């Protein structure tokens, strides 16, 4: 599923993240913005022979089970591909669980380097919530 910038605002509200260990939901759909183009289906191969999953490129190496990623974790107890569904929950409670293990959102690349110290209020502009 291809989200609409509002429509996956809503659902990222919906689900809990608006202000989750304070990163407001602008932060989130900014995030998504660029790990995935809000494409649920997102998938990239890193160098290490890991792969990212879903909306918010979340990480085999140590969130998710693809079992392809020998020696990873799997601190999510999801299999990756639950990360490619429609429905974000699965992206959304993992995401929860990776910003809150002491390094905020710098877990996600695209946010440090294109959302972290931007005007991120922008991303939820015009939506209705
Ligand atoms: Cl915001
Ligand atoms: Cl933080
Ligand atoms: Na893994």
């Amino acid at each position: 599923k291809v989200f609409g910038r509002c429509e996956l605002a809503a659902a990222m509200k919906r689900h809990g993240l608006d202000n989750y260990r304070g990163y407001s939901l602008g932060n989130w759909v900014c995030a998504a913005k660029f790990e995935s183009n809000f494409n649920t289906q997102a998938t990239n191969r890193n160098t290490d022979g890991s792969t990212d999953y879903g909306i918010l490129q979340i990480n085999s190496r140590w969130w998710c089970n693809d079992g392809r990623t020998p020696g990873s974790r799997n601190l999510c107890n999801i299999p990756c591909s639950a990360l490619l569904s429609s429905d974000i929950t699965a992206s959304v409670n993992c995401a929860k669980k990776i910003v809150s293990d002491g390094n905020g959102m710098n877990a996600w690349v695209a946010w440090r380097n294109r959302c972290k110290g931007t005007d991120v209020q922008a991303w939820i502009r015009g939506c209705r919530l």
